[PDB]
């Protein structure tokens, strides 16, 4: 019963590119501002914001909160941040939904935000080294991007998924490119605008408005794709080019009841029919969307071949063919305007970041039945149904 | 509706003591595997870990998974973190509750962890320091315990209240060595002994069990509490004395329906009937128990007076006094067995082993009505009302 | 008694430029090699290397070796570095000469090489912080240009100079404009080509050829200085366009006696007829060229009208201008080419560096006597007696 | 031609110890000063300053200088600080009587000080760490420690000359054994008093006097240095028994010609007759003092047998048993007071240490000739002959 009244995102940066030095709870302040103002919803109404976010070392206290705060949300709502991996966004909006359905808040505002830019590198220095070198890590590589049971990056996890769906690396490039293509027209023919909100970059050396979406690659061509080496295994199949990025931004929905919107006259972006979670072996994690869309499509009551659009995140071009094989869903209703091969993949936003993609092209097209997914480092999946009103 | 079926929490170490070089995880992996087993629940029905945790930088991919999958909790479950501050512990539990009560799972093992010892010092360095000296920062200072909006200590905030509400230093110390004595009592009666599951320490040369409290001071005294210098403000009132410690642990709940329960043939340690978490000033933040209480019993349709035992959070005597004063509620009622400045406080699980202390109390005298609180740093409260089977 | 038979320099580098990532002791190493078939002398025939740096940190065991080793020196030769700050450069020359005069060597090489760009950030570490941020201080700033009496930057000393010698923003400036103006029309002119040496900086996707100084900027106008800010002081009048650059290059020079050259059938460069050096107050380093400039003239017999050429260090236009707003010497003989506000000062190369210029001009220009001086951090100054025959 | 006029180190101390928090220059400052008041002579005639430091970074510009202030050397006076590995503080005082030997002075404090415990980590970080774990190295490992050219430890090269000279595991015990015998026994007796200043830690809340070596131990045997595991490789010999220490002091010397001194009235310690340095293959650094030793024997026109006394740096068991074995000089009349296994020490400061062990030694038991050599990292040797009319 609960709707999206609004959403918004910011583009996607580039690594340590238009967003280099910006903290994600100021990219975050920028997307709560603009779902209130698209809702036409007083940032004095918001009861609580939620934002995944993975990666907030050095970020001081709850950014969360920090994001709310200085979108002028007041100081008696509440926010807190949450982690489920690249499923944080798209969970976040779940999780705020629960707040609506269990009558315990009215109004929320939840995404995610990241800047992997920003991860610092660490060391526990308390017990002590007195004698030789010390590793300091990478919290992005070592929280946001390696198994914690194998060790291995998360491309590794991709090239376990190639090799067991059998999927070429010329399969894979194809894939890649056609991401890039799709990204690269849809960014062209601006249906990217309505889902973006401009940021305004603060420089002593001037103020910068980022409104494009950066990542995305102009006239990506299969060629180069194929020289490039595998960034994973020798032998892999996996390459920088067929993976997502590292890459920063923030994402958010505006959530209330829909006879809540009804009241205030708002025309929402969709109806929240169903979500789901479930585990897979961590292994193959790339392939916890399949389970999870199955999940949330039983919940939801739809057959795969009800669903007119979706947005299955492609955290790799192995996996996220291996999803397109499984479920057998039309590929030509699959991330319509590319996907995070081409976008970029700010790892706490991007459950958000599709949601978004997904909303927005529904409402253009006229679509009815939506299907928002990602895959989970550590081996799952989450998924959401939305249905237009 | 939901019932917690059953809780536990590992003792409580001292910053660099016990659990100096335990990583968070494995302190919950203990504590969800007793949950199980105090309940008599299987890890294979588990259907998500829910764990705060404010302080993960650097201890891999979600930690909560980590803890789950030692648990043997199956792949196919899933797990996430969530980050209200030290609202965490008791934050998961109402969200596992919320989980439940949209029908969307059926097993919720909830609650928080942390070490404080092993979080890490970090800088972001991506964009090289051209030139001059820069901070490795500490983590569990920044991200856990400096207020994000004015700089400055949780203590100073606790400051801000005794100047707020006229608290002396000498009620704050009486204050203090009030918890002690309480908690030094309890623990030689053995009234920790049934929330508290051991936890072994791999080490080297010996294994070493650890099933005590260990910042527990025996024989505290008054004169030692008034001969301390102030920690946060020359002029100041607030010590280490009287303000709770930085401390390293895990706690939990099993949480289910109450028709899964007696299903299973489950005596619950109570009914969640209520829960709330509002906003309060960030200058003021140890004042977030008092709307968030109020809030809670309005739900739950109590008054005050109905409650027969209080855990309400001693971040620091300052706090917890004003608290106190505000709310009216028999002092003899709330922390009787001692609070955090005693027993320590572990930032992500704190909620969740008030929590304990409060469920295995409430069964112990046979108190019905029970209300659970604490303070969030940013300015926010969280409380959670419970009522025997 | 001694000579210089032949000299060479690295080109100097802007901060974080063309040598950024490259080691000092491979600069030496090609001016080494340069200097050392210039005379008819194989590396073999080497006694010691006499290398002048400042920030040696983290780059490994005694680099004035590894910058020999490398430079085909043999292993039965000996090689050592020192540390005069600014002053080591061509205290290192100095320091050449009294081994062939005490008559323990033969045949040196000596000058100085610093890679300010490599320079680490550094913390002391061994005890292990127990809680609280800890400062990374940057080596080049703290060991290289900070008073370690006054605890300020050397541009400090440099307003105390002024603030002493009366000298008008406008008289700074106007020394600076005329450093810039000088030093791109003898790089234009091609009179540095002589002195430098080619150095190749290596590249895993292709080589680049480093033999022109990129610091001095195409004549910067009177006009284009009156823009800068003060860089230390509010209200000062150092800015960074009369100021010294940070940089990185490597300079130095083979000696040998006159009998032993006689042998061998060498012609020399330069005689060596006496050297000094002096210290003054550390609150003024920058008149340290003046006593150690006047002692020096005094062993060599020679009246300070005695000598037809002169480089005096840059380090600031202030302590420029009042260097020579005393010594007397003609005014229009310094800095034939410019010095250090244009090219650039690598700290421990320094010295050499200004003397290569002097070294191969005595013996271009074909003049009797010449000299080089320079300030040096702490409170003092260096200078050495030269006589082309 | 040039004497000794006074000498004076500091209490050699161990790793993270009597002065773990001590800065180099500190040593440096009471020991000069302990030399100055020896001689009769005041700081104000001080003409310079030279002290051999190998690991500075981080203690300010120019450490020399900042022992010399300390000390209350006029600002008028000079110095320096120069780096040959372990040969830095004997080298020094050749470097010292050769500022007088030219006549460019006449009268030098010359030595060397190293807190090898002060000793930062470091990284450089100017160019940043763009993604991915790096390392904080030690600057005493890896400038004081290890080879630039093969990359192995000192430890290492040590191992080395032991196989090469067929030098077993109990042949190097044998030697780390009588020299940690006959240390505890020089002590007792006191024969170290004389040579040593004390230094005062200050301390804040406990000020204490180290007047004595703490890396001597009482009750050494073959029994403990035996069953000792090699720490250089699995099957090893070299050990931390057979091997030098990690150490902290100062060490040093007035200098002035004989004539300068007979003016004085002041009774010379020694007279440098001859001193000398060249390379040895560096895999056999410890292969430094055999080559070196005999230019300083021949240099002074002395046969071996012409020696009484010797001091030979015992850095490693392996080194030395080959010093002796090959050289030729009789073992009974080196290093009769142990060395630096059991004293220590400090790379920089250990070349005017052992001087100083040599000087009031020759002078208690009346030695005419004696020789102090040292092994230095590179492969390099240093060495001095000291005789007394
Ligand atoms: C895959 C990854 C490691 C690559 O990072 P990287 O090693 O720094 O690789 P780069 O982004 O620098 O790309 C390397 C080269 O490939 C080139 N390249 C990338 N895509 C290309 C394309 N489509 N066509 C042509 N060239 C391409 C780049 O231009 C770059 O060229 P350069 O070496 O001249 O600069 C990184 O993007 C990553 O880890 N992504 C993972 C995202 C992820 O795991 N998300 C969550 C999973 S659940
Ligand atoms: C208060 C705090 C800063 C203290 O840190 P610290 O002083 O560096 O470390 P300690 O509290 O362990 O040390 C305090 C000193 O007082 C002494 N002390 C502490 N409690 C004592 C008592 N009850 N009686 C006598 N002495 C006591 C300790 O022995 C120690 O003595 P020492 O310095 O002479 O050896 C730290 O615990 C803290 O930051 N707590 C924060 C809790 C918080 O902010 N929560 C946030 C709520 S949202
Ligand atoms: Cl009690
Ligand atoms: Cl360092
Ligand atoms: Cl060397
Ligand atoms: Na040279
Ligand atoms: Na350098
Ligand atoms: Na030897």
């Amino acid at each position: 019963s609960i709707v999206i009244a609004s959403a918004a995102r910011t583009a996607v940066g580039s690594f340590n590119g238009a967003f280099a030095n910006t903290p994600a709870h100021e990219l975050g302040a920028t997307v709560i501002s603009a779902v209130l103002e698209r809702a036409g919803v007083a940032a004095g109404e918001v009861n609580e914001v939620i934002l995944g976010q993975v990666l907030p070392a050095g970020e001081g206290q709850n950014p969360a909160r920090q994001a709310a705060m200085k979108a002028g949300v007041p100081q008696e709502a509440t926010a807190w941040g949450m982690n489920q991996l690249c499923g944080s966004g798209l969970r976040a909006v779940a999780l705020g939904m629960q707040q609506i359905a269990t009558g315990d808040a009215s109004i929320i505002v939840a995404g995610g935000m990241e800047s992997m830019s920003m991860a610092p590198h660490c060391a526990h220095l308390r017990g002590g080294v007195k004698m030789g070198d010390f590793k300091m890590i990478d919290t992005m590589i070592k929280d946001g991007l390696t198994d914690a049971f194998y060790g291995y990056h998360m491309g590794t996890t991709a090239e376990n998924v190639a090799k067991q769906w059998q999927l070429s690396r010329d399969e894979q490039d194809a894939f890649a490119v056609a991401s890039q293509n799709k990204a690269e027209a849809a960014q062209k023919d601006g249906r990217f605008k309505d889902e973006i909100v401009p940021f305004i970059v603060k420089g002593r050396k001037g103020d910068i408005t980022v409104d494009a979406d950066e990542y995305i690659r102009h006239g990506a061509t299969l060629d180069s794709m194929a020289k490039l080496r595998p960034a994973f295994d020798k032998e892999g199949t996996v390459t920088a080019g067929n993976a997502s990025g590292l890459n920063d931004g923030a994402a958010a929905a505006l959530l209330m009841s829909e006879a809540e919107a009804s009241r205030r006259g708002i025309q929402p972006l969709g109806r929240i029919v169903s979500w789901a979670t479930v585990g897979v072996d961590p292994k193959v994690m790339g392939t916890g969307p399949i389970p999870a869309s199955r999940k949330a499509l039983e919940r939801a009551g739809w057959k795969i071949g009800d669903l007119d659009l979706v947005e299955a995140n492609e955290a790799f071009a192995a996996q996220a063919c291996a999803v397109n094989k499984d479920l057998g869903w039309d590929p030509s209703i699959v991330n319509v305007n590319g996907g995070a091969i081409a976008i970029g993949a700010p790892i706490g936003a991007s459950g958000a970041r599709i949601l978004n993609t997904l909303l927005f092209e529904m409402k253009r097209r006229g679509a009815r039945k939506g299907l928002a997914t990602l895959c989970i480092g550590g081996g799952m999946g989450v998924a959401m149904c939305i249905e237009s009103l």
